[PDB]
C-alpha cells in the first residue's frame, strides 16, 4: 500500500551475500521499506536501466568504470568506490587433481586434457572479462607466450593481439562466442558457475577470493602481478584490455566496486540512505565479514553533496 516503498537494488553477483545483509540491516532501520534486490553481472545490471527502460535506486557493480563508461551521462553522473576484491582460482577438494595443485603448476592442471573449467562471459559480467585478463596477464609473469592461448584461445574463439606491449581481445557479441564444451563452460555472471563446479560438472572456476570464501571452495592465490588485487601492480594490469561486444573498452584495473543512484531513480531520498549504509562503517564490516575488504575510505568520482561527508573525492 501507501506505507509500503520497495527500494530496487540492481547488482553485481558477486555482491549477492552483502546484499543480503544490507537489506536485512536496512530493513531494520525502514520497516515500511522493502529491499528488492536482483543479481547479474554487472553489464547486464546496467543494461537492464540503460538498455531495458527498468528503474533501479541503486545500481552497485564489480567494476566502477562500468557505471561510469555504461551510464554517464544520461542515466547516472557520479559513482561511489566502496569495495574491493582479488581473482582467484577455486575449486572443490575432490575436483580433478584437487590434491596436486599449486600456485605454482595451477596452468599446467588445467592444461591437463580431462580438467575442466569455466569462467562467465565477458559482455555481461566483470569477472569474466577479468579472469581472461589474468590468464594473459600470467604470460606476462610467468614469461610464458602460449598460456592463454593453450588454455583459451584452442577452446574458444577468443584471443588476445599484441599491440605494442599491450594486449587486446576483442570480444564477439555473445551469440557468436564459441566455446569447447569438452573445457570450458561460460554462464552470464560467475555466480552461475557455482552449481556447475558444486555438481562435478566444473573441476575449476576463476572466481573473486569472497565468492569463493562465502561458498566453501577451496582456492589457489594467483600471483599479485595478475590478480588485479592491488593499486600498487596497476601499471602491470594495465597491459590488457578486452573489448567487450557493446562497443566498450575496459583495461585491466585493481578491482574496485562502484554504487550508484541512477538520475530517474523513483526513490532517490532511500537511496541515498541506502549507499549511506553501504559506505557506513556498519556496512564496511557487514563486507570484511562475508570475506570482501571495503574500500576505506571510500572514494567518489566526483563531488556527491548529498553524501560529502561520507566520501573522499581527489
Ligand atoms: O558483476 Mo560480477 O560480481 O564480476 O556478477
Ligand atoms: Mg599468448
Amino acid at each position: 500500500g501507501h506505507m509500503n516503498v520497495k527500494l530496487k537494488v540492481f547488482h553485481a553477483g558477486s555482491l549477492t551475500e552483502p546484499m543480503k545483509a544490507f537489506k536485512r540491516a536496512f530493513e531494520e532501520k525502514h520497516p515500511n521499506v522493502e529491499v528488492q534486490t536482483e543479481a547479474a553481472g554487472s553489464a547486464a545490471t546496467i543494461r537492464k536501466v540503460t538498455e531495458l527502460g527498468r528503474k533501479a535506486d541503486v545500481i552497485a557493480t564489480a567494476d566502477y568504470t562500468l557505471i561510469q563508461k555504461m551510464m554517464y551521462p544520461e542515466f547516472a553522473n557520479w559513482t561511489i568506490m566502496f569495495a574491493k576484491n582479488q581473482i582467484v582460482l577455486a575449486y572443490r577438494n575432490d575436483s580433478r587433481y584437487a590434491d596436486e595443485i599449486n600456485s605454482q603448476n595451477w596452468y599446467e592442471i588445467l592444461k591437463r586434457p580431462d580438467v575442466r573449467f569455466g569462467f562467465s562471459n565477458p559482455n555481461d559480467d566483470p569477472c569474466g572479462y577479468r579472469s581472461l585478463m589474468a590468464i594473459q596477464l600470467a604470460e606476462l609473469y610467468y614469461n610464458d607466450p602460449t598460456i592463454f592461448d593453450e588454455l583459451v584461445a584452442k577452446n574458444s574463439n577468443l584471443r588476445f593481439s599484441e599491440d605494442n606491449g599491450s594486449y587486446v581481445l576483442r570480444m564477439p557479441s555473445s551469440e557468436r562466442i564459441e566455446i569447447n564444451k569438452s573445457k570450458i563452460m561460460i554462464r552470464s555472471m560467475e555466480m552461475e558457475l557455482i552449481h556447475l563446479v558444486e555438481s562435478g560438472e566444473l573441476d575449476y572456476f576463476f572466481i573473486y577470493k569472497s565468492v569463493a570464501k562465502q561458498h566453501g571452495f577451496n582456492f589457489v592465490e594467483l600471483p599479485v602481478e595478475i590478480d588485479l588485487s592491488s593499486p600498487d601492480y596497476a601499471e602491470l594490469y594495465s597491459k590488457v584490455k578486452v573489448v567487450l561486444a557493446n562497443g566498450k573498452e575496459v583495461t585491466g584495473k585493481p578491482i574496485v566496486y562502484g554504487i550508484t543512484i541512477p538520475k530517474n531513480a523513483e526513490n532517490r531520498e532511500l537511496a541515498v540512505e541506502f549507499v549511506k549504509l553501504v559506505i557506513s562503517e556498519e556496512g564496511q564490516e557487514i563486507l570484511r565479514e562475508l570475506g570482501q575488504e571495503p574500500l576505506v575510505p571510500p572514494r567518489a568520482d566526483t563531488a556527491v553533496p548529498s553524501l560529502k561527508a561520507m566520501v573522499e573525492v581527489s
